[PDB]
């Protein structure tokens, strides 16, 4: 009974998709039977319709259906992602990604979902593999990775195989789409915890209401700036997620003592230029990078509190404590050592 | 210009900028647009709200790209007969029957057309039905016009670069931007004609690419959802003179024409519609005849606009339109239309 043109017409007469309709596109996009002009249709159709948490709930649904899990009992309750959609225009530094490696040291599980630039001159992924940390770990390997040394990297490509008809579309339009919300929504370890950038900020309540649906632990954050991440130059949005309700903050650092950084102070370059940030970072040079990855790894440990109970401003002090000691402790710059060695002994 | 410069801007529900729907259609008409490209333009598009200037651009490029007729041989008072298809009914072919009377009353029509979409027989297949040449290249085409009264534009022929656009559209199997088309890029150029609209809400949009271009034209749409002028109700006339459009409402039964009921111009295959168009032709009185002179006479009031008055247009279109059925014009030239393609 469900077909494209009944999908399709629906989305384009501006129309909320009925009841699994979203699930089944997505499980036909996923099996190889949707036709690329089908695909970038019903991308487009339900982008400029603006999609539904139900609906985005759906294809997230059924890409974590379909992805490789992690083996039974390997993921601890309280795993923590810190990961976003990209795309927010800005070659910065990756944030989220140096977060994750503070947060980890600071004793909070992490299994960061990552990927290759799409836009950008280094993705996450780019940048760990130019740090010697492998990206390419199956399961079985992952989940070693994070008991052993306190952070998994889940590579989406290596997880979700069936997603590469959708990808290839998501490349050939290059407009984002609701396509660009779902690799927060998908981490295949289902972490119920996580700081989660979003780049568009008429669509990070949408992830928020998706994240309240599982009963999620998390802040969706847009900085106001247009980061997808907590920007220190400037205030951030927040959508806290907890107890399976939204609501909607601003946030602003110099509540906690950040000074106001330029944009321009975040700039990236190529994967080695990206390496060589994350190393000043994890060895304790001070300055407005430094800032933004305590200030992002302090988010990540405030909604893995918030998996409690959890008060607002003691928690943000002590992920800000939390942060700032992995750091100079050395405790970050060993982890990530430790995860390199990891890496070669297998 | 790029894909995500435009697709971006469409999907931020911007109006494009001048030129931006033209460079898409051109690269989709140059075979240098991918399918994925193609499909979500046209639903962005379609999504947005198209512009007149907007679809003015788009029509414009397909005709920049197709087969144009050999110089001088299309009269500058031909008229077109044609509509978006897809109004969710399968009626007999209206349309086509309209124009076969309009040309058997003298006036010279190029008719663009093809098979079917969404319905059981297009205009094409009907004709191809009795035996009509549809296929035929721009030479013969004019000579039909010149020496039959009629010629038949068959889209796939004319529009080979469309070939495409063509596909996704089948593939994404709901109506867009697209589906406006056909009607504003008959390789002919008609200047005046009898359009029908399905889309209400589009309709007027229509009217603005004909009126750029100073077209005579009745856009039309039956405020039962038909994209011809409706014998059931009242219809929407989007009237396009001097380069303007005003909006009319128009009811048949003030020229005598009883109310219909839609079932009443259903239709069926491509045998049976053609059954329908002989019966007509042959003199058959009923709700179908009714509707065929109406659109004729709407086409005819539309070639009249090309200089008249709207009500005496009106009887006038109707009287010829009637006397070329009666007379057994109408007949005769289907009759040698068809002998024309086989000689
Ligand atoms: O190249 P763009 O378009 O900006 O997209 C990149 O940002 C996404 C999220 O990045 P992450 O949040 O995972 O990592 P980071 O912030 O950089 O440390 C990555 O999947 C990558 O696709
Ligand atoms: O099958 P659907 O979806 O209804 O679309 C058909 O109507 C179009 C216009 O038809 P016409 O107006 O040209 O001819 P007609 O009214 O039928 O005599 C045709 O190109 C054909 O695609
Ligand atoms: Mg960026
Ligand atoms: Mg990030
Ligand atoms: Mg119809
Ligand atoms: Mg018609």
């Amino acid at each position: 009974v469900p077909s494209w043109p009944q999908i399709l017409g629906r989305l384009t007469d501006n129309r909320d998709l009925a009841r699994g309709q979203a699930a089944w596109a997505m499980d036909q996009i996923m099996t190889g039977n949707a036709r690329p002009a089908q695909i970038a249709a019903f991308a487009v159709a339900m982008t400029m319709k603006a999609p539904t948490a139900d609906e985005v709930g759906e294809l997230a649904g059924v890409m974590l259906s379909h992805a490789h899990p992690l083996p039974a009992d390997t993921v601890p309750d309280d795993a923590v992602d810190v990961v976003g959609t990209g795309g927010d225009g800005v070659n910065t530094v990756n944030l989220s990604t140096m977060a994750a490696i503070v947060v980890a040291a600071a004793g909070v599980p992490v299994v960061k979902h990552g990927n290759r630039a799409a836009s950008s001159l280094s993705g996450g992924a780019d940048t760990l593999e130019a740090l010697g940390v492998r990206i390419d770990l199956g399961p079985d390997l992952v989940a070693r990775s994070l008991a052993e040394v306190g952070i998994g990297f889940c590579f989406a490509p290596r997880f979700h195989p069936s997603y590469r008809h959708a990808a290839a579309v998501r490349r050939e339009i290059g407009v984002p789409t609701v396509f660009n919300l779902l690799g927060p929504l998908t981490n295949p370890a289902r972490p119920r915890a996580g700081l989660i950038g979003c780049a568009f900020a008429d669509l990070a309540e949408v992830m928020a209401g998706v994240f309240a649906a599982r009963r999620s632990s998390v802040l969706v954050v847009h900085g106001d700036d247009g980061l997808d991440e907590l920007t220190t130059t400037t205030t951030s949005t927040i959508w806290r997620v907890a107890a399976g309700s939204v609501d909607k903050l601003t946030f602003d650092p110099a509540g906690f003592g950040f000074a106001r950084a330029q944009l321009d102070q975040l700039a990236g370059g190529d994967a080695q230029a990206n390496a060589a940030a994350v190393r000043a970072v994890l060895g304790g040079a001070r300055g407005p990078v430094r800032d933004a990855v305590v200030l992002n790894a302090a988010g990540a440990i405030v909604a893995h509190a918030g998996l409690s109970r959890a008060e607002w401003l003691p928690a943000w002090e002590e992920g800000l404590r939390r942060a700032s000691a992995a750091i100079d402790t050395g405790a970050a710059e060993q982890l990530l050592a430790r995860w390199v060695r990891f890496g070669r002994q297998i």
